[PDB]
């Protein structure tokens, strides 16, 4: 293949702290981390044509793989034929390719999980599919990360440094996102469980909102799916979803409980599976990409994402993130 | 040492199955349980006396470990010393033996937690200690249902076949530990949360009372002493310890949630450890035993105990059994 991919393919990232990004929010700074997301960017890219070229032979022909394989090889290719940022006006036009970037493929994540599923007969193993997919969703979520706090360094948002919100309400975009999967829920069923926040509902950190927007519709969405599910001869009577918010020095703790029946014991061993399901653009919603997804997530920041199941009653959900200091 | 505990100490245990204990309940059977209970008590002995032989020889020779390490020897001579049962008048004599070896040492646990105590700077691992004693308190209590449930067969107690109970509420045991522990707590704080049951409160099912009998006293503790700590400044004024019932095939779920703080980040790791406490006969309740007990006897028994700590707010213990079908 091509011998400048090669160069950087095993070359460590090198990841700015939450912490540094908060103590730099500008125009000399903006050159400095301008430099680093230059050298940076195609780091990231080389190592997801790594993975690539790591993949079975067989998987790795999969017409579809072989097309997001490409699509990667091409993004490199604009990275690195860029000359070294000397100007705010080049920089601009930086952001254009960057904007680029993040607004042309933004299926890909979409196309591989349909390559994989054409290649499953050749894949022995579900944990290969569940590895390269942690990996693939990470790395984006990393790239992600990292181009659109550096795009957004250039805006004057109240209570924001770039991406990292310095005053984030827990409450407050729980209850955005209780809003959203309520209305949907109403839609499909007539009815949607009533969500009681309690715990500490006042609490305020800098904090990163963009992994919470993925993960607090999924989780809400699987608890309320759960609870009408099993509620279907009294869908107007259902038990209501609880979310505690627990707030200590370490990380914040969001226990999602709801009362939908449980995850069965024959399930419980898949459901962080992607694919499974038993309910019939970036990281997708639906299709059994919920759980993994948001685990993945989770654990990229320092986190996890735990369940607990009560066959029979229902279910507790522990997101736990780590504190930006 | 002697040759006859060589004999079987290497001998596999054979356990009845709960199932099979339901079966057989009793003249004929009686006979037919007597001779394997003979057959198997010298083995579970046996298997102590060699953890006792495999341990480091600077533990072994502690004076207390010593004395422990006797006791079963001797326990092993009156059990092999006992002619084969004929008829059911022996069997009386061999029951008030048995009923003298369940008897004149209920306090072995707490000697070997003494004896353990003042051998801690030759244990380099806390691993040894926690491995050491999960397995005597768990062959204690295979010792104890083995030779109870023989003796209880003699019984005739309403709703039960030996020890097993046909027809056990949660709900009833969970309120008969509520009300003893609600006591001990008013006469140390003044005062006790008010405990709710809620969730499978109806359910009924074949089920083995005595681990509960240890474990939920041991776990209402927790919760009321964590409660109670973290209300100090409004003692009159705690919020509630929520218990649920989840009953499902496979197993019973019991769910202990309290609002005492939860268990500290520091603490976390720690907490499953003997002796580990922040609180100033058989399993003893007590200076850090109670945690790595119960979990001991809920594995031991086909189930798990997991701790979710909501780090400023509260816990939730989850305790799970399995079904005796
Ligand atoms: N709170 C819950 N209660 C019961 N079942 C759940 C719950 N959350 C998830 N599940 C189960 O786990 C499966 C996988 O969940 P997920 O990965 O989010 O995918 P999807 O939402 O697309 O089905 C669900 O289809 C459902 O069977
Ligand atoms: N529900 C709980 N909430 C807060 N801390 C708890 C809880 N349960 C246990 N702990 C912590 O775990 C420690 C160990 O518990 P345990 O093994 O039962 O021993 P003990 O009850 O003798 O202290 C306790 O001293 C306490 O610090
Ligand atoms: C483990 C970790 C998670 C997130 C961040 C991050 C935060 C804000 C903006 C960007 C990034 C980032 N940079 N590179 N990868 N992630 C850095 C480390
Ligand atoms: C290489 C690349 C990584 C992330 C994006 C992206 C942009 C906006 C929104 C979501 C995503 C995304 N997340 N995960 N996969 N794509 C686009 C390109
Ligand atoms: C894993 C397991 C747990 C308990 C029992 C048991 C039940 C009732 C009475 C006795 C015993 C018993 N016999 N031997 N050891 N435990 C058997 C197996
Ligand atoms: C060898 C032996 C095993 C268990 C008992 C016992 C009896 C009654 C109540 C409790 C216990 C007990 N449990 N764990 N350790 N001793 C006594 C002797
Ligand atoms: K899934
Ligand atoms: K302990």
């Amino acid at each position: 293949n091509q011998s400048a991919i090669d160069v950087v393919a095993e070359k460590p990232s090198v990841r700015l702290t939450p912490t540094m990004m908060l103590y730099s929010g500008d125009g000399s700074h903006l050159l400095k981390s301008g430099r680093y997301l230059q050298q940076e960017l195609p780091v990231r890219i080389a190592h997801r044509i790594k993975g690539f070229r790591s993949l079975p032979f067989i998987i790795g022909c999969n017409p579809t793989i072989l097309h997001v394989h490409e699509l990667y090889i091409r993004a490199f290719q604009k990275l690195t034929d860029f000359p070294p940022i000397k100007d705010q006006a080049d920089e601009a036009q930086y952001c254009q390719l960057v904007r680029q970037l993040l607004d042309d493929h933004k299926d890909v994540v979409t196309l591989l999980a349909e390559g994989l599923r054409e290649s499953r007969k050749h894949i022995e193993d579900e944990k290969l599919v569940r590895y390269f997919l942690d990996k693939t969703l990470t790395s984006r979520l990393g790239i992600r990360m990292l181009a659109t706090h550096h795009l957004a360094l250039h805006e004057d948002k109240p209570d924001f440094v770039g991406i990292i919100c310095t005053r984030l309400s827990p409450k407050k975009i729980i209850e955005k996102w209780v809003d959203f999967a309520r209305r949907l829920c109403e839609h499909k069923y007539g009815n949607a469980p009533r969500v009681r926040i309690n715990g500490h509902v006042a609490a305020r950190f800098p904090f990163i909102p963009m992994p919470l927007d993925y993960i607090l519709p999924e989780l809400l969405k699987n608890a309320m799916r759960a609870t009408m599910e099993s509620h279907l001869d009294t869908p107007y009577n259902v038990p209501d979803v609880v979310i505690t918010i627990a707030n200590n020095d370490v990380d914040l703790i969001i226990r999602i409980s709801d009362r939908g029946g449980g995850i069965a014991h024959k399930d419980l061993d898949r459901v962080m599976d992607y694919h499974f399901t038993t309910a019939e653009s970036g990281p997708m919603h639906g299709f059994g990409f919920g759980l993994p997804t948001s685990r993945a997530y989770a654990e990229y920041l320092g986190g996890s994402l735990q369940l607990q199941s009560l066959q029979g009653i229902g279910t507790d959900v522990y997101l736990r993130l780590r504190h930006i200091d």
